[PDB]
């Protein structure tokens, strides 16, 4: 466990993370995909032999050493509100169930579902308190992985508020 679990957030390529482990916004088929997941591909390619998992779940690949955390956010463009939101949910828990397995100190994550999986909407909210509710009650330093300026500063307020 880190000695003092904390939240923080980066505006950088996750595939440059300084953390024990990623976490993939991966698709259901291991495919190379785009944003994160292309560059997930980029850094960690030997990461994604059988790394196809259905959408909710996590699987953890190794590369080399360094666990690759293939964790799949529903497509809101093909699920309901309800069931997406359901999912998404899922697709946490599973990761906070295999950074504890892993015992790693540390993870990188990136926000699930925001990108082009988001169906449009801004889910910056929704996939942040999904992510806290499934990684509060674990011991690893979390790190949180965004590109956006405007989404930097808020994850940043939504960390700093709870503290
Ligand atoms: C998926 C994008 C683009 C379409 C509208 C929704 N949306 C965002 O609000 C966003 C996400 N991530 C970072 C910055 N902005
Ligand atoms: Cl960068
Ligand atoms: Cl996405």
């Amino acid at each position: 466990g880190a000695m003092a679990p904390s939240y923080r957030v980066k505006r950088m390529d996750i595939a440059k993370n300084d953390e024990e482990c990623v976490v993939n916004a991966a698709n259901p088929r291991g495919l190379p995909g785009d944003g994160v997941c292309k560059a997930v591909y980029k850094k960690w390619p030997e990461s994604f032999k059988n790394s196809a998992t259905p959408v909710g779940t996590a699987k953890t690949v190794m590369c080399g050493t360094y666990p690759v955390i293939h964790a799949v956010g529903p497509n809101f463009s093909n699920y309901t509100e309800s069931e997406g939101d359901r999912e998404l949910a899922a697709a946490y828990r599973e990761v906070a169930k295999e950074v504890t397995r892993l015992g790693v100190n540390s993870v990188a994550i990136p926000l699930l579902s925001t990108g082009v999986y988001s169906g449009g909407k801004d889910r910056l909210t929704q996939s942040l308190n999904h992510l806290f509710t499934a990684m509060d009650s674990t011991d690893a330093d979390v790190v949180i992985y965004c590109r956006d300026k405007e989404w930097e500063k808020k994850i940043s307020e939504a960390i700093q508020m709870r503290t």
